[PDB]
C-alpha cells in the first residue's frame, strides 16, 4: 500500500509519451486524463509539473507555472504532439534533474511522484539511478504491450513493487476508469 502511505505535500510529475505511434484521439485522452487528476486534486497539498517526452523532451509547464495558473485546460493549451521516438530513460533522468528544483516550485518537504503515461517500449537505454528519490507509477497502454515480455520491460522504470506500480490498460478509454481507481488510493 505505498500509495495510501503518501502524506503531506506532494510535488506530481506527468511525464507522457508523444511517439509516433499515437493517434490524435489517443494523445488528446492522455491530456484529458492529465486535467481530470489536476481538477480532482485542486486545492489540496499536491502540485504539478508536466513534461512531453519522445525523442527530446519538453516541460509543458513547471510548478512554478501551475501555482500562478491553477488552471489545467490554460497550462496544457499549447502542447503540440512531437511525433517521434520513445526516449524514457533519458526523460526520467530529465525529470530528476531539471523539473525536481526547487528555483521552479518545486517543495523540500513534498514526496516527489512521478507518473509516467507510455504507449511503447523504450527506444534508449540506460540507468535512473538519478531518480532513486522518486516515487514511480507507470502507465503502459494498447496493442504494444500485448505481450507479456514487453509489459515485463516496464518494471524497470517503476518503484517496486510492480504489482503495484506498473499498470497495463489494453485501451486509452481505460484511463478514465483508471482515474477512479487511483483517488480512491490517494489521502487527501
Ligand atoms: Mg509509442
Amino acid at each position: 500500500g505505498h500509495m495510501e502511505c503518501i502524506k503531506g505535500n506532494v510535488d506530481l510529475v506527468f511525464l507522457f509519451d508523444g511517439s509516433m505511434s499515437l493517434q490524435p484521439d489517443e494523445f488528446q485522452k492522455i491530456l484529458d486524463f492529465m486535467k481530470d487528476v489536476m481538477k480532482k486534486l485542486s486545492n489540496t497539498s499536491y502540485q504539478f509539473a508536466a513534461v512531453q517526452f519522445s525523442t527530446s523532451y519538453k516541460t509543458e509547464f513547471d510548478f512554478s507555472d501551475y501555482v500562478k495558473r491553477k488552471d489545467p485546460d490554460a497550462l496544457l493549451k499549447h502542447v503540440k504532439h512531437m511525433l517521434l521516438l520513445t526516449n524514457t530513460f533519458g526523460a526520467i533522468n530529465y525529470v530528476a534533474t531539471e523539473v525536481f528544483r526547487e528555483e521552479l516550485g518545486a517543495r523540500p518537504d513534498a514526496t516527489k511522484v512521478l507518473i509516467i503515461i507510455t504507449d511503447g517500449e523504450a527506444t534508449d537505454s540506460g540507468n535512473i539511478d538519478a531518480a532513486k528519490d522518486i516515487i514511480r507509477y507507470i502507465i503502459g497502454i494498447g496493442k504494444h504491450f500485448q505481450t507479456k515480455e514487453s509489459q515485463e520491460t516496464l518494471h524497470k522504470f517503476a518503484s517496486k513493487p510492480a504489482s503495484e506500480f506498473v499498470k497495463i490498460l489494453d485501451t486509452f478509454e481505460k484511463l478514465k476508469d483508471l482515474f477512479t481507481e487511483l483517488q480512491k488510493k490517494i489521502y487527501v
